[PDB]
């Protein structure tokens, strides 16, 4: 096999020009799609806000049209999924992950409109869900779409273009190109066997997607924390302790989101009507909370810079955390179209800040800024629950631009994954696919 | 399917033994890489002090410059040619082959040979980098503790070997991310599945990086400072630059390969002619390291200078050409030392050049040439070594100008694309192919 390796080495990295070009197309489409989705979610959230100002006097009435506006939008989302594409419920990343194992179908003709407009309802209603979920699944299906349209034959194309789609999808959701590619090569790709996924091609899609996003969202960052303070070497041991904290909470939050899927299933039993209604109730709750305590609802991107800057009180952080643990499970486990990826950034930033506050008072000699522990913990729930530390770390780096905290970020992230493993926890995205795959056999 | 379901449920459960051992591999590789760096610096400083002793008689001072490096070079080539021929060159191809279980990891020989051999070449001021030594050593160290603790299994032999190479690159650049990325983009077995625990590679990279921070804190290898942003209508220039690197990439690849052939004839494989040739090349660097220091050495010193646009266009042309020559002469000769880092200086210079032209051609873009330098900095890596993701993340970790990530990514990808389309190959895999085929023929 030495003679084969010599053949293989000399023929390394020669991605078929057809695949490379189609990667540029997939990315461009996924980009525009992810942009349009983002524009749509924003608009609906703005319309709801204008409505509350049509009734800004009568508080109980205003408390109602907040609920209703989100309730209806949620119902419309749950319905689009339960009727035309049951696979577009939940994150969508587990499904695209199953597609890469050739174990789950890629019904783009159905999911593309269902996920887009379905998430548009849930997200636009102000439910605690993320854009990645939709954009990654949409992105994958878009990648699959142009594979079928142009009829590109071969395993490489079906795996690549599907991957570049998912990557261009995560990238455009966060303006994080590197994090997109890294998500594919750390988490998304087939984890237990060799694959023919051209990284160079995945790149091209990610580029075009990112470029598209920059064309429509330039000069405003999703998260602006600003340059924080450095982290001394004698400070590092604190970030490991934080990781160990995320490390034991990770699997717990995992059991919850899974178990809550079970618990909420009984509420509707699988029936499209009880489910849509339950969705509207959950959706309406967020729209309500999105006015009476907006930090307990929504994507959470807004409270991240606030928490990092240390403008929240310890009690408020505890409130925001617990209240968001609740509104996250209720929104994701219900089966609503939307990722859990981004709301886990807000959950980490808060929990991290909390640690940072205690750390500040306990060691004035370290001259601590609690915001460093916020950034350290930001991609730590990802590290602990999703078990993709490298992606989370690079993501947070791409969003917060505080590279001088890379050691705290890596240490906390790795401490998370280690204790996540050692405490009998599993990658949330693969634990979902397993549940989905095994049910596909269970009912046989 | 039922297999996958079984596999999913058991995903990411790296054996605790491997995890713990990865932490020691990184710790050792870290300290080792640090000690190597401290050694190289020391020797360069001694040579400098010697030049001060005779800082009057210019021809004499031109001589003791040559001789000090000549001897140090000779000592380096000798240690390799005698006790470990595998420790010549980068060493990254060798560890790559080690991961394919197609080359042996003679740590008992390579560790002292590479360390002290590289200490000679690097400390002599030869245009070579620390990665080569550190990465190769790193892997052996990983292999060393595998043997010592007798960790059985394919996973362990592949993991600990990888975390070692990773910890090696990381501690050579203070770039933890780029280290892990190097293993998962370039180093690891490229054509089949492997049992390399990423989480374990991380732990080694951490501890290694931590060790480096413990001894080299508060001073960056490259400090450019925060540059200006890059407007969207400016992006097309970064593609053009990547296309330039994309066609020069393979050419520089033929040269490094071809010069290995050409320099072989000079010594025929004979240890004496070789060591003497090495001393001549090494002596040249020590000479050049005084008459035009930019034409010799690692090149890390001229990167910030070039990026801030303190060089003239002609000086850049000079530095480039003169460094293309001194890079080939140093790496192709078989001297222990990577070509990785001197490609950074080659990229930074070529980029700035492009940046200078771009500035005067389009005053409306309000350009700063230093942006194209950073864009081009990991572009030769992108073009010749064909590991763009690692190169881009490396430069990012070294220059901290994330607001140029699109230029950096576009230029890097424009490099790798044209590098492919112009019939070039991954230098590190083109070398392993050479070696592996010379073996079965």
């Amino acid at each position: 096999r030495r003679r084969q390796l010599i053949r293989q080495l000399l023929e390394r990295d020669k991605t078929p020009l057809a695949i490379l070009f189609m990667a540029a197309v997939v990315g461009t489409l996924v980009g525009l799609a992810a942009v349009a989705f983002d524009k749509g979610v924003a608009w609906l959230q703005n319309q709801r806000m204008g409505a509350l100002v049509h009734t800004a006097d009568n508080y109980p009435l205003l408390l109602t049209v907040a609920f209703l506006c989100s309730a209806v939008l949620a119902m419309f989302g749950y319905f689009l999924v339960r009727k035309y594409a049951p696979e577009a419920g939940g994150s969508g990343i587990p499904e695209i992950e199953g597609a890469l194992e050739d174990q789950r179908p890629v019904r783009w003709w159905r999911v593309l409109p269902v996920k887009f407009f379905g998430g548009l309802g849930t997200l636009g209603g102000g439910m605690v869900l993320g854009r990645e979920g939709p954009t990654v699944q949409i992105g994958g299906n878009i990648g699959r779409m142009v594979l079928d349209i142009f009829r590109l034959k071969g395993d490489e194309a079906r795996h690549t273009l599907l991957a570049t789609g998912a990557a261009a999808g995560l990238a455009a959701a966060f303006n994080a190109p590197l994090a997109g590619i890294l998500f594919i090569i750390e988490e998304m790709r087939p984890q237990f066997r060799y694959t023919l996924i051209s990284i160079k091609a995945v790149f091209i899609g990610v580029i075009m997607s990112t470029i598209m996003y920059r064309i429509f969202n330039h000069e405003v960052a999703l998260i602006d924390v600003g340059k924080l303070s450095d982290a001394p070497l004698n400070t590092l041991w604190l970030y490991l302790i934080l990781g160990i904290i995320f490390g034991i909470f990770g699997p717990i939050f995992n059991k919850w989101v899974l178990g809550m899927q079970d618990l909420l299933h009984r509420v509707h039993g699988g029936n499209i009507t009880k489910w849509v209604l339950m969705g509207g109730a959950i959706g309406g709750l967020c729209g309500l909370l999105g006015f009476v305590a907006p930090a307990t609802s929504g994507g959470g991107f807004n409270l991240i810079p606030i928490a990092t800057a240390g403008n929240f009180s310890m009690g408020m952080l505890v409130f925001i955390f617990v209240a968001r643990v609740i509104t996250t499970l209720l929104c994701f486990s219900s089966g609503a179209p939307g990722g859990i990826f981004a709301p886990m950034l807000a959950l980490g930033t808060v929990l991290g800040t909390a640690f940072g506050m205690v750390a500040v008072e306990l060691f004035p000699q370290y001259h601590l800024e609690a915001g460093t522990f916020a950034i350290a913990g930001m991609g730590a729930l990802l590290a602990a629950s999703i078990r993709a530390p490298l992606t989370g770390i690079i993501l947070v780096l791409e969003m917060t631009d505080n590279y001088q905290l890379i050691l705290p970020m890596i240490i906390t992230g790795l401490g998370a994954t280690l204790l996540a493993q050692f405490t009998g926890g599993k990658p949330l995205y693969s634990a979902i696919l397993a549940r989905t795959l095994a049910k596909q056999e269970a009912e046989q």
